[PDB]
């Protein structure tokens, strides 16, 4: 079913899978990505071993409320506020939360500040908020080092950006560059099916009232202060995080970094994955979660 649920001044669109009655699991997407960016049959994976899946689109993206950003700013306090808001409206009080890219930041702010709401913690395609990411594109292009030591964002993420800046006229066009896209960001180390992905972008287009744009408010926001990272000690629920082995994002050892900032982390490893969701990895993502869900219960 589908539902919209109130979260201060916007309105976020919602909709669910598996029995209402399994423990609930948030899905909470990366930036710039409605509910759509989790595959249909990947969230029908994960609530068929006994979860009652919700996913949303974040503001800006979707059927969400969307608005000029510059008229009306947010930040992380915001993203993190709205699912907490998801769960609110569908009468959950503890969820196992997955984040994944920009949503794994967006759920460790939650894990900060609405620690109350959490049966568990996953993230995957992330890392800790001591990273200061966006800074971190810019000393990339620039040939400077990240002042964490750790890897900044590799080749395969410039070119999905070049990718992005080309211009696509019309729906045809507009499938196949997405998709071109996706395919860059994945990789090779697992496999990639383009008609899978071209459905599921069709889909999220449809889910946008057959809108081609891409949303785009999420690039005007401000990461937390790496002061916050220091915060994540104090973390109890139990935390997965998942580290694709060939992400060009967030590359290894980001995911091993991100679980030394909690106490409760664990690390598993995708051989092969890169920074997208093709139904070749969806088993073994679901295998992962679904045990850790089921050791925090
Ligand atoms: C383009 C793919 C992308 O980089 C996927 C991605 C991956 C990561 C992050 C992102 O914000 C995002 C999204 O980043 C968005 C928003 C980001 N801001 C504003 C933080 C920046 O504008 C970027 C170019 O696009 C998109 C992070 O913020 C991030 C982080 O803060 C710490 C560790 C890892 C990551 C990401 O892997």
């Amino acid at each position: 079913s589908e539902r919209i649920v109130p979260s201060g001044d916007v309105e976020l669109w919602s909709d669910d899978f598996g029995d209402p009655a399994d423990p609930a699991l948030l899905l909470v997407m990366g930036g710039n990505l409605s509910a759509l960016g989790w595959p249909d049959e990947f969230a029908r994976r994960l609530a068929d071993g006994g979860l009652h899946v919700i996913r949303y689109d974040h503001r800006d993206t979707g059927r969400s409320t969307t608005r000029d950003f510059a008229a009306h700013p947010y930040g992380f306090g915001e993203l993190a506020a709205d699912a907490v808001a998801v769960l609110d409206g569908w009468g959950v009080d503890r969820a196992h939360v997955v984040g994944l890219s920009m949503g794994a930041t967006i759920t460790q702010v939650i894990a900060l500040d609405h620690h109350d709401r959490l049966s568990s913690l996953t993230m995957l395609l992330g890392g800790g908020l001591d990273i200061d990411f966006d800074a971190n594109i810019e000393r990339v292009m620039r040939g400077e080092p990240t002042l964490d030591g750790l890897p900044g964002p590799q080749q395969p993420f410039l070119d999905a950006l070049a990718l992005m800046n080309q211009p696509a006229e019309g729906r045809a066009a507009e499938v196949a560059k997405r998709v071109s896209k996706w395919r860059i960001l994945s990789g090779t180390g697992v496999p990639f099916d383009d008609a899978e992905y071209a459905r599921w972008e069709e889909r999220a287009i449809d889910h946008a009232g057959g809108v081609l744009a891409e949303p785009y408010a999420h690039y005007s926001l401000t990461l937390p202060p790496p002061s916050r990272a220091a915060e994540l000690r104090e973390v109890t629920v139990p935390t997965l995080v998942i580290q694709a082995e060939h992400d060009p994002i967030a590359p290894a050892p980001h995911g091993k970094h991100l679980a030394g900032l909690i106490p409760t982390a664990r690390l598993a490893e995708i051989p092969g994955m890169g920074h997208a969701l093709p139904s070749s990895v969806h088993g073994p993502l679901a295998e992962v979660i679904l045990a850790h869900t089921r050791s925090a219960a």
